[PDB]
């Protein structure tokens, strides 16, 4: 269409729906994905989101992003730091592992934040508004069909707790995505960034499967 956020669901469709298909993520909700695998979904998610939040905050104060600067409501650092924490104990920030698929999507995110800052929305829009889709149905399947002892620790991830309703953030986020200034070649550029950045997950779980099987 010509709203930015439907143009993003729309091209991304199908790549979208690779990743529905993709064995690592079928596993991780036919509730079977091991404590190992879980502790290297986190660990992923804690190296990109550092990618994605450095440079945000470079780019925040930019026409390109300001508008869709939402650091209270959705900044997942400090809540993977909480999370990593708990499932590799007080000196995770050394045991963590980094691997070649999440080093790959880091590589990605501040070349775009370095280089080409006007698509770092296409990484806000996959990471945040999928994970805000599914913290939610995902957090359970997650926990029950995961641990833990009693903790009160290690879901964290899961809520954003600065937002009351995903519903009523979603829709103010697009809002925000369709005012986005951007010319025509950009736009499309933004499009693919979308796709590159489905495909960098894909990547993702391909080789966490790997690693995870023998
Ligand atoms: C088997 C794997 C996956 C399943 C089963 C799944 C499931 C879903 C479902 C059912 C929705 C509908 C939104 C809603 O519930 O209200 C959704 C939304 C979304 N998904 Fe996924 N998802 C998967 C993988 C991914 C991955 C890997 C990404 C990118 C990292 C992604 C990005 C998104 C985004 C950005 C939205 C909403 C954005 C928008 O509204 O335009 N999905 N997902």
């Amino acid at each position: 269409p010509q709203d930015l956020s439907e143009a993003l669901k729309e091209a991304t469709k199908e790549v979208h729906t690779q990743a529905e298909n993709a064995e690592f993520m079928r596993n991780f909700q036919k509730g079977q994905v091991t404590r190992d695998g879980f502790k290297l979904v986190m660990a992923s998610l804690y190296h990109i989101y550092v990618a994605l939040e450095e440079e945000i905050e470079r780019n925040k104060e930019s026409p390109v992003f300001a508008p869709v600067y939402f650091p209270e409501e959705l900044h997942r650092k400090a809540a993977l730091e909480q999370d990593l924490a708990f499932w590799y104990g007080p000196r995770w920030q050394e045991v963590i592992p980094y691997t070649p698929a999440m080093q790959r999507y880091v590589k990605r995110l501040h070349e775009v934040g370095r280089t080409e800052p006007e698509l770092l929305v296409a990484h806000a829009y996959t990471r945040y508004l999928g994970d805000l889709s599914g913290g939610q149905v995902l957090k359970k399947i997650a926990q029950k069909a995961l641990d833990l002892p009693s903790s009160g620790e290690g879901l964290a991830f899961f809520t954003f707790p600065n937002i009351a309703s995903a519903t009523k953030f979603k829709q103010l986020y697009r809002s925000r995505m369709n005012s986005l200034e951007m010319t025509p070649a950009v736009r499309q550029r933004v499009i693919e960034e979308a796709k590159t950045a489905f495909l960098l997950n894909i990547q993702l779980f391909e080789e966490l499967q790997e690693l995870l099987t023998h």
